[PDB]
């Protein structure tokens, strides 16, 4: 039913998941007068050298790579987190135009589009018994510019012809996201949702500060993809961002000076 038409997109999702007026919805403004360095805040770990990813799927509202989850093959740890994170899948958020993609925003700005590593707690020992708890989620946000091209976001721009349309997939094997960081780990934190539908407040943020560059082809590429299923009238798969919630009662936190 969702998405992010006029008719359905978040100023609706209200309507069938009233936690969109909740106290913990994401995404968020940081503004970088009040999000203040904490010292206490620890680096974040990746160890990702044993990642597995398995295929790339447009679910009609974004592209989802997803990864082998069985082992501890692909994890965060560190940071503002406790415990061991494993990454289920990668998708991004982006925009009609450069100006705008971001669900993030930072002092206002929005980037062109924002990448989103999904890890979930082996705490709870499968993803949907994680989403149920509040320290659940670890989502790791890193913005998109237009600049220079992203060499390991090559492999992915070049299989989105594949999967077009909503429910096509394609087996995508070998994909290091390694290649996807900036080079500074610098980072904002705060509790917080998923920001689609169930929108299920699980989520510990983790918000790159550095932007990586893609180029401009890339960026074309996955404004090409399609919201709708193969045999229905086009609707370009743009635009499938959600603005900034209220902060309510939250503390960002900066792990950097
Ligand atoms: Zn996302």
């Amino acid at each position: 039913h969702w998405g992010y038409g006029k008719h359905n997109g978040p100023e609706h999702w209200h309507k069938d998941f009233p936690i969109a007026k909740g106290e913990r919805q994401s995404p968020v403004d940081i503004d970088t007068h009040t999000a203040k360095y904490d010292p206490s805040l620890k680096p974040l770990s990746v160890s990702y050298d044993q990642a597995t990813s398995l295929r790339i799927l447009n679910n009609g509202h974004a592209f989802n790579v997803e990864f082998d989850d069985s082992q501890d093959k692909a994890v965060l740890k560190g940071g503002p987190l406790d415990g061991t994170y494993r990454l289920i899948q990668f998708h991004f958020h982006w925009g009609s135009l450069d100006g705008q993609g971001s669900e993030h925003t930072v002092d206002k700005k929005k980037y062109a589009a924002e990448l989103h590593l999904v890890h979930w707690n082996t705490k709870y020992g499968d993803f949907g018994k994680a989403v149920q708890q509040p320290d659940g989620l670890a989502v790791l946000g890193i913005f998109l510019k237009v600049g220079s091209a992203k060499p390991g976001l090559q492999k992915v721009v070049d299989v989105l012809d594949s999967i077009k349309t909503k429910g096509k997939s394609a087996d995508f094997t070998n994909f290091d996201p390694r290649g996807l960081l900036p080079e500074s780990l610098d980072y904002w934190t705060y509790p917080g949702s998923l920001t689609t539908p169930p929108l299920l407040e699980c989520v510990t943020w983790i918000v790159l500060k550095e932007p990586i560059s893609v180029s401009s082809e890339q960026v074309l590429k996955f404004r090409k993809l399609n919201f709708n299923g193969e045999g229905e009238p086009e609707e370009l798969m743009v635009d499938n961002w959600r603005p900034a919630q209220p902060l309510k009662n939250r503390q960002i936190k900066a792990s950097f000076k």
